[PDB]
């Protein structure tokens, strides 16, 4: 579990939005696993404008914070898990390091801010779902 609290906004992974955040629904994208619902209160995290390629990500199955080198944002093939069938995601980056299904919303940051959160993985390799593109979420 876990999210981003970026101005007046959550972003969680899809897969695991409650039914406030679609009552509160403000963009969702089923290919990316990301949902984002509005909040009443203002957040601390901010996002990162960058191209980096390390950072540093927390793992809740070993309450760690490890660094990463990961791939750049692109479409990836995900095996079928009880959330969605196999399919492509689009804007994933994989990295080494260990993850179970539940360290899903984990946050990956960089020097310039939150990166992305923990959305696939296993066999030692985890995934995250980049949200650097999206620019209305801190200053738009
Ligand atoms: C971090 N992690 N995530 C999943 C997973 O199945 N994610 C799906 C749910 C949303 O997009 C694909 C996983 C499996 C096995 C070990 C680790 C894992
Ligand atoms: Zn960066």
């Amino acid at each position: 579990s876990g999210a981003i609290y970026v101005g007046n906004y959550r972003v969680v992974n899809r897969h695991l939005a409650t039914h406030n955040d679609w009552a509160n629904l403000v963009w969702e994208d089923s290919s990316r696993d990301l949902l984002v619902s509005s909040t009443t209160a203002q957040g601390c995290d901010t996002i990162a404008r960058c191209d980096c390629q390390t950072g540093v990500y927390y793992c809740s199955s070993r309450r760690k914070h490890y660094p990463v080198s990961f791939s750049k944002p692109s479409l990836i093939f995900v095996e079928a898990s009880e959330y969605y069938p196999a399919r492509y995601q689009s804007h994933l980056m994989l990295a080494v390091g260990h993850s179970e299904p539940g360290d899903c919303g984990g946050i990956l940051r960089c020097q310039h801010g939150v990166v992305g959160i923990v959305s696939t993985g296993g066999n030692g390799l985890v995934g995250f779902a980049d949200v650097r593109d999206l620019l209305w979420l801190d200053e738009e």
